């Protein structure tokens, strides 16, 4: 009298509208008891030709293994092919219905979803992350064996409980376009990697987290290292001038700056000691502060974090998440860090100000820009689907999160800004960078549409190589494209019609 187990069946992951993920399919294993094996020899090279399996090397295998009462032919056949094996009447071959998953998506959400073990065990993302919940429970089968041991099927000890469904945030049509569109702008540009994130500023959802290179989780010969990392959560790097909106959040609240007011930026470089701040564009002297922000100088931001202090804009950073703990859990995701000081040197402040220093995710990138569209309010991240919501937290004042969101729809709709983000029939409203690391990453992160925001969204292109490098030229267009999509994939109402 023993046990053998009975395969509980994993629960089914599907995206936000119901679209299947991940799936469990009915998979038929092969096992033999040798001393049963040993009776019938004359058997072995017909089973080992079903098996595509040397007589000799099966053979061979089988007497080296005599002694035992149990061993794995294969793993993981088709219920049909299974039946093939198992039709021959080898004596002491036996069958075993386990389940296997396959995901019907493949490698357009495979970052997002992960992967299971050969015994249907996740191990990697959502399969893993939530795999007490998907997994179920085995039941135990009350089986007789003679002494050989051929087994001679008594009764179910214990049930099998299956899995439970889960239903992610993602969209999978939201998924598809962001997917395609980073795939692309990376060949276009010759770049080595990317991130896009597309976030729901009311409700917390991640709708699409896509990078590039990815990977089919379905063909086991294709699970290369470097192509399974799910980049947008696992990979940091300083956002660069995407955060000088926060700077300038700062800015608004310490009550000594309005928009209206004016820097002086000439001759486009300040010297800080052995540090010089230089703007790309050096033909300016006054600019208001929408102009700093539209120019993007360097200089312009860095004069108004020496007045305001950079503890400031530290807590402007930390409060709307920017290398804090998003606490997703998902496996393997890093929390990054903002730098830390007594005293703030005015090198140390000015780098932070326009975004070096510190390190973020694109996770986390969104998140801040959600809570700044969402009129400063930041809601709990969630990569489920999110029915209720949770009760958001006020991070930027109503009245400053406003403005900077005008600020942000005249960087991308006023002359000498952003023109390559505009999304026709709509107003947005964002923020380029370009970070270093001569390798760049080209940035754009922003919002949409600019009268009531829905969709937050950041493009992170690594290290392109093909003329034109600019976080406005690289990434705004896939920001375009991606949010006009998106827009009215969600049946938004377009805000910018003539
Ligand atoms: C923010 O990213 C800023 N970048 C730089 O000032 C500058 C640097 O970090 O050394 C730089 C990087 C790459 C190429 C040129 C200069 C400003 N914002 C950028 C943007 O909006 O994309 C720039 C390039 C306009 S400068
Ligand atoms: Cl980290």
């Amino acid at each position: 009298v023993r046990h053998i187990a009975i395969p509980a069946h994993r629960g089914l992951i599907t995206d936000r509208n119901g679209e299947p993920l991940a799936v469990s399919t009915p998979v038929t294993t092969l096992w033999a008891n040798p001393k049963e094996l040993m009776t019938a020899k004359e058997r072995w090279p017909q089973l080992a030709a079903a098996l595509g399996q040397d007589t000799k090397l099966f053979a061979d295998r089988i007497e080296q293994n005599a002694e035992r009462e149990f061993i794995y032919l294969v793993r993981g056949l088709t219920p049909e092919q299974g039946e093939g094996v198992i039709a021959l009447k080898v004596p002491g071959v036996y069958s075993i219905e386990e389940f296997r998953r396959f995901y019907p998506a493949g490698e357009v959400v495979a970052h997002a979803v992960g992967f299971t073990d050969v015994d249907d065990r996740g191990r990697e993302g959502i399969e893993l992350a939530f795999d007490e919940w998907l997994a179920g429970v085995p039941g135990k089968r009350q089986v007789l064996k003679d002494r050989r041991g051929r087994v001679i099927d008594v009764q179910v000890t214990k049930n099998a409980k299956p899995g439970k469904t889960l239903a992610l945030s993602i969209d999978l049509r939201l998924q598809y376009l962001a997917h395609r569109e980073l795939r692309n702008a990376l060949l276009e540009n010759g770049a080595k990697a990317g991130s896009l994130v597309i976030m729901d500023v009311k409700t917390g959802e991640i709708l699409a987290m896509t990078n590039q290179p990815t990977y089919n989780p379905n063909n086991r010969r294709n699970l290369q290292p470097a192509a399974m990392r799910n980049r947008a959560m696992i990979d940091v790097f300083e956002p660069g001038s995407t955060v000088k909106p926060f700077s300038m959040s700062a800015a608004l609240a310490s009550g000594r700056w309005k928009p209206s007011d004016i820097v002086d930026v000439y001759p486009g470089t300040l010297q800080i000691g052995r540090y010089t701040i230089r703007d790309v564009s050096r033909n300016s002297r006054q600019l208001d502060l929408t102009g700093i922000l539209i120019k993007s100088s360097n200089v312009g931001i860095s004069k108004i974090a020496f007045d305001i202090g950079a503890e400031s804009i530290y807590s402007v950073m930390q409060q709307v998440g920017l290398g804090q703990d998003t606490g997703l859990g998902f496996p393997g995701e890093r929390v990054g860090n903002l730098p830390n000081h007594r005293k703030w040197p005015k090198a140390e402040t000015a780098t932070l100000a326009y975004g070096y220093g510190l390190s973020v995710t694109a996770i986390q990138l969104a998140h801040a820009y959600a809570a700044l569209a969402n009129d400063g309010k930041s809601v709990p991240l969630s990569m489920t689907r999110v029915d209720r919501v949770p009760d958001g937290v006020q991070v930027i004042s109503p009245e400053v999160a406003s403005t900077v969101q005008g600020m942000l729809q005249q960087v991308v709709e006023a002359q000498g800004g952003v023109f390559r983000a505009q999304v026709p029939g709509y107003h947005a409203a964002g923020k380029s960078g370009t970070a270093r690391k001569n390798a760049y990453r080209s940035l754009f992160a922003g919002f949409a549409p600019a009268t009531d925001p829905r969709i937050a969204m950041v493009v992170v292109i690594d290290e392109p190589s093909k003329a034109g490098y600019f976080g406005g030229l690289v990434s705004a267009p896939v920001f375009s494209k991606v949010m006009a999509g998106a827009l009215r994939l969600m049946n938004v109402p377009p805000d910018n019609l003539p």
